[PDB]
């Protein structure tokens, strides 16, 4: 029997029983952003949503295939060769998949315990995708193991995955969207499907009183910028659109403007792959942009990610969340320093390794004026003492590098560990601390995990990995990033029935700091690369 929930009063929609969890995939939010609508923030959903056989994944929106940085790590380290078979297979399961990629991408999917009632009230999470080397867009991330091991737990949730439009599709700048006013259409796309959980949710079952949002990696990037929308206010008609967040190796992002990657802008580049003359006038390059064909803007998307991300580099770093004075009024780090953001408890956390994935970019790299060179590109604004201070912060010497604590193995070239250690802690692990030293007044609970030491060389605890164990197989340590976020998305604390080593909440006096490993998890404190993190923390000249 198919489970139902009427929306809108009257409108039935039916999705589909799978084991003990009832789903419900592929529910439009918003109008297909076509045609007209490309690259414009999220339109009202005009249609009906009665008889909707909510049965399927809806298409992936556009996006690169992992297939490209996967075959770049594979020749510069082997995979087969470094990945223990036991997480290779699940990596590469997650990273292809059966669903299509259209524009006509702005669907999201319910999972909930089989035959819950709309007076329920079930806390609900919501997952914001943003995997590095990920497939599917919401389709690689089915809710059933959250959903089936709260139940398991005495603590009942509803699962909501929400899509929305990454890369030029959902973050093109320039003049054009500027004096359209549409700014950073991913977010408003992601902020859209929230409003639509606290006007729908209750419907299946879910509490529109208590939803926590998480993601991962540019999900974690998007929570961060959820905390700071419009300078903290999370409200809609009167109403909190979320309670609480879990950010998974990802926060704010240090620029100050629209900047990007290289040289030259990432709006001209992209209409330049598209095939649009970039003499033209702003209002002419986004109007020739908006006649390409899907698969010309794919391609040219594709050849930005090889030729100026050069197939490995956030994608965030190129098209992503920027200030635009109205979701983002101001610098990321500023709103999260000025008291401008979303006054939720959060957990937020790292794998240990987060940089040596990225590290390939700079392959050919030697000497100490090679890694300058490398990240006067990635930085191109960055005054050239800024540089120097970060390289004398960072020194060469192969066991100070990353994968950390190995001593002098994992040294694939005499750069290899110091660019990997460079990349960790200026992208990950000085955001996490820009948050948690700046939002002294709500809890916050943090963790560093550090579950692969030894077992994959070059790579370590690597960015992305832990998704196999949230969303693929359930070994290693599951059970904690399963366990301890159901808790928290239930009691806004972690420790709730368990059965896991308690988890003491980060204080400004202790630091305190969760580690998490393959079977057994240790407190600690976060304490470690406090000169060089800081750094980071603080060089506004570093950043354009
Ligand atoms: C490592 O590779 C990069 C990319 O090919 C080299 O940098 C380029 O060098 C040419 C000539 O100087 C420039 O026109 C490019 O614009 C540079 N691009 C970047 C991203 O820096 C770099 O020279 C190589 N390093 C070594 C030691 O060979
Ligand atoms: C460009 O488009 C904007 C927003 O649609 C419009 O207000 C403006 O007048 C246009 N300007 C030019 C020079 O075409
Ligand atoms: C949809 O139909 C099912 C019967 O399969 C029923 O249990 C459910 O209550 C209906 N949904 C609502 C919200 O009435």
């Amino acid at each position: 029997q198919a489970p139902t929930a009427v929306l809108n009063g009257n409108e039935v929609i039916s999705g589909v029983l799978e084991g003990k969890v009832d789903t419900f995939k592929g529910i439009p939010f918003a109008d297909p952003p076509l045609n007209d609508l490309r690259f414009k923030h999220p339109q009202p959903f005009t249609g009906s949503y009665q008889g909707l056989k909510a049965n399927d994944f809806s298409p992936a929106c556009m996006q690169l295939d992992p297939g490209n940085s996967l075959t770049l790590l594979d020749k510069a380290l082997g995979l087969a060769k470094v990945i223990p078979e036991e997480f290779r297979g699940p990596l590469y399961d997650m990273a292809k998949g059966t669903v299509s990629m259209n524009e006509d991408c702005l669907y999201l999917n319910v999972f909930r315990p089989a035959g819950t009632k709309p007076d329920a009230k079930l806390p609900v999470m919501v997952w914001i995708y943003g995997g590095a080397f990920v497939y599917g867009s919401s389709a690689a991330y089915p809710g059933n193991s959250y959903v089936k091991e709260s139940i398991n737990m005495g603590q009942p949730v509803v699962f909501v995955s929400i899509n929305y439009r990454t890369g030029p599709f959902g973050f093109l700048g320039g003049d054009a969207i500027t004096a359209e006013g549409n700014t950073n259409a991913g977010l408003h796309d992601q902020r859209k499907g929230l409003e639509w959980v606290s006007d729908n949710i209750a419907n299946f079952g879910g509490d529109p009183d208590k939803v926590m949002i998480f993601g991962e990696s540019a999900g974690a990037m998007s929570v961060a910028h959820q905390l700071i929308a419009y300078g903290g206010d999370n409200t809609y008609n009167g109403k909190k659109l979320f309670h609480s967040a879990i950010l998974q190796s990802g926060g704010p992002l240090p620029y100050h403007d629209s900047s990007s990657v290289g040289p030259d802008i990432s709006y001209n580049r992209f209409a330049q792959y598209a095939g649009c003359d970039t003499s033209a006038s702003a209002n002419d390059t986004l109007e020739c942009l908006r006649s390409k064909s899907s698969s010309v803007l794919h391609d040219a998307q594709n050849s930005y990610d090889l030729k100026d991300l050069f197939g490995l580099l956030p994608q965030f770093l190129g098209f992503g969340p920027r200030p635009d004075g109205n979701i983002i009024p101001d610098a990321a780090y500023e709103l999260f320093r000025s008291g401008r953001y979303a006054k939720v408890p959060y957990i937020s956390g790292n794998q240990e390794d987060e940089g040596t994935a990225f590290a390939p970019v700079a392959l050919n790299a030697t000497t100490t004026p090679h890694v300058k060179k490398w990240l006067q590109y990635i930085f191109y604004d960055a005054s050239e003492a800024s540089i120097d201070r970060v390289l004398s912060l960072y020194p060469q010497t192969l066991s100070v590098g990353s994968p950390f604590r190995t001593g002098i193995l994992n040294a694939l070239t005499p750069q290899f560990k110091r660019v990997a250690a460079i990349l960790s802690d200026m992208l990950f692990q000085s955001p996490r601390r820009v948050m948690l030293s700046a939002t002294k007044d709500v809890n916050r609970w943090t963790y560093l995990s550090t579950h692969l030491h030894n077992l994959v060389p070059f790579l370590g605890t690597f960015h992305g990995n832990e998704l196999i164990f949230q969303f693929n197989v359930n070994i290693g340590p599951a059970n904690s990033y399963l366990r301890y976020f159901i808790s928290f998305a239930n009691h806004h604390d972690p420790n709730v029935g368990t059965n896991l080593l308690q988890w003491d909440q980060y204080t400004d006096e202790g630091k305190e700091m969760l580690e998490i490993h393959m079977t057994d998890n240790v407190m600690r404190t976060d304490d470690y690369r406090i000169e060089g993190i800081s750094n980071f923390e603080t060089d506004v000249n570093l950043y354009g």
